[PDB]
């Protein structure tokens, strides 16, 4: 199966090229769902000059398909209630009393079947897909008991069978401490987190192991127990770090050569250097920053100076970032974090793929990788970061197949 | 022609009711594109018990169609270039040599034919319509000469003939001075604004007269000349006031019974009370606030205390607020301005209609009004304000006809 997409402008994001690796008057040759060639039409090899199908892109811009490397897309119910209450002046105690807080998502997730969780997640997944997103990371963490933590991963896997999308999962039992384990974090990790990890891996339900290292969650030492267990099984690790305070989570992740450290509002210069040194991706999440009304900005310049690679994701979840637009995410990255257009585009493609350990597989328009790309009805790539609440997608191609 | 909408929950926003006028197990009776009945299905009059059509809404929520009372939706080109340039550290002088600044929109709007402007606006209009919006206000203001200003109004009128939407226009020649009138605000008003208003009115192209009272634009005395002229021709006025400084534009607007005063970041107590006393709606625009990285928040509490009605709009424009989601606008209203869920829902329905002088015609699900409503896939109205970058619209009804 071969196909050609000619008369296009490519934003290859090939790391060997400057900027976003733009190629004018280009073509993408595809074979068996793989990129056989991506460059100047004048350089297309003879053996690739003909194909079963040919699409005239009319000079539109093509970028690698977008990637959302950090989401909690799977969960039951919503958290609109406390949102409204808080806006009415409700106290943290009053909301809790009313059933709000992370416990709300845990209860609603625990209460639903696989089938219903899939049903509730699809609208969110489709919203992302509609924007050209073809690779999405989904975490567990709204179960807090082995059975529910496992059910979440199961649902994530199932979603991949219902849509043309690449889904990777992250075991996140170490997200919070459930009620029946209050004040017993060590026992929680002993009875649920670790045993849950063994079980998830044995079923092939976990691609990576995540964690929440924060004063309101788990400590560096407690997360260390989890990462040690994952490392022994060959599972890559990632971590929600320095979101609400500076604890040293970023540094812990680096020492374990984690795929990424996410949030990072309170990350310091030492942590930034450590992440870069280890090749750990710094995932910034503007949605939560925005919704929580956070005042501490992540150290973008420090990351730049350290040579750390920055990614951007939606952190799509029910309580701190009910965001379902990665295009909007880029606009926030630029507007709120002052990231350049180049950084924003790289953050949702090349760096997003690296944060998932999929760079050799997808994320850029390079020969040898999966033919995953998005065709945009724009004159300039900057348009994808500039507009607020607009979708200029013209077409999405997943593994060489135009899907809609 | 008749039709019934059964098994639904209604958010009537009837001002005579508490909150957003919610009604459980309700029905909507439509007759000749008008609302004959809206309320408890048990209170439905026998003479309406039947109709040609009947729709089971499956328990979904219904709200009056959304209204965007402040937009510059019509314009040629885009401003993505300067957006990218600013983030790269480009200075105002460098952006100007590259063709940036409001002059870019004026140049592009002047160069494009009526047809092409209509075509470039359709995608923005359609994005809003896809969100349940059925009434949109469109301003001129990117021409700065009589012919282009009038062209903009004609384009706006024509858009209403291509989609099921109610469009109201605002003559905004008093937006800024073009290159040849810099330092000559007086002559600009004398040569373009006033004669232009006369011609616009003669052709029935302007539903209202707008203006920009600001340091970088027109003074209070200058806008007064324009409002005086609008009054003599029987046209209502509105004003972009107190956006960057406090000049007393809001008070001037109130003295003319302005439909609304818009932006208001720098509005003081005196001004807030003046708007309330005059019945002028306070239109807050979070998009521009967000994009400009504004530090001065509008006096939300002062407005509440003075009893001023608040509306929310996208201010959809190329340079300061390229926003095309009114749903996102409500979320920003809550997130950035701390407006309650009830204030946000009211801000895009009842108060928006009032901002346009159309409350007797639409904006609430009340008998006698136009049958304009949106059916949503939500469990609670709060969801429409709570989510970020999501569209739960099920169906849009315009003048009693199901369109989307
Ligand atoms: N809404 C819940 N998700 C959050 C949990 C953070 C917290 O417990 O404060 C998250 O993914 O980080
Ligand atoms: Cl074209
Ligand atoms: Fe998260
Ligand atoms: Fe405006
Ligand atoms: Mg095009």
């Amino acid at each position: 199966a071969t196909a050609l997409w000619r008369n296009a402008q490519l934003a290859t994001l090939n790391p060997a090229m400057d900027g976003i690796g733009a190629v004018e008057n280009a073509v993408i040759a595809v074979r068996n769902g793989r990129i056989a060639f991506a460059g100047p039409e004048s350089d297309l090899p003879d053996d690739l000059s003909t194909a079963d199908e040919t699409t005239d892109c009319g000079g539109r811009w093509i970028t690698p398909a977008l990637i959302d490397c950090h989401t909690h897309l799977v969960f039951g119910g919503n958290r609109a209630m406390e949102f409204e209450m808080r806006l009415n002046g409700a106290t943290y105690e009053e909301i809790a009393k009313a059933g709000g807080g992370i416990v709300s998502s845990v209860r609603d997730t625990r209460a639903l079947s696989d089938e219903v969780l899939v049903a509730q997640a699809l609208p969110r997944l489709d919203t992302l897909l509609s924007e050209g997103v073809s690779t999405i990371e989904i975490k567990s963490g709204y179960g807090l008991d082995i059975e529910t933590e496992l059910k979440m991963l199961r649902v994530a896997r199932r979603l991949e069978t219902l849509r043309p999308v690449r889904i990777v999962t992250s075991y996140l039992a170490a997200h919070a401490t459930p009620a029946d384990y209050k004040g017993r974090n060590a026992d929680y990790i002993t009875d649920v987190v670790l045993p849950g990890l063994e079980k998830a891996h044995a079923e092939g339900l976990a691609d990576a192991v995540d964690g929440f290292c924060e004063g309101i969650a788990f400590s560096v030492k407690e997360i260390d127990r989890v990462f040690a267990a994952a490392q022994q099984r060959g599972l890559p690790v990632k971590l929600h770090a320095e979101q609400l305070s500076n604890l040293g989570g970023a540094e812990l992740a680096a020492s374990y050569n984690a795929l990424s450290a996410d949030h990072l509002e309170y990350l310091d210069e030492t942590g930034a250097k450590a992440l870069a040194k280890a090749g750990t991706v710094a995932v910034l999440l503007p949605g939560a920053f925005y919704a929580l009304r956070e005042k501490q900005l992540p150290p973008v310049q420090a990351l730049r100076d350290a040579g750390a690679e920055i990614a951007l994701a939606t952190d799509c979840n029910p309580g701190t970032s009910p965001l379902t637009s990665l295009l909007l995410t880029m606009n926030m990255g630029a507007t709120l974090f002052r990231m350049t257009v180049e950084e924003c585009l790289t953050a949702t493609t090349r760096n997003a793929a690296k944060a998932l350990g999929l760079l050799a597989e997808t994320g850029t328009l390079e020969a040898g990788k999966s033919a995953d790309f998005a065709i945009w009805d724009i004159e300039r790539p900057a348009e994808l970061v500039y507009r607020i609440g607009f979708n200029p997608l013209h077409a999405r191609i997943f593994k060489g197949q135009k899907v809609s």
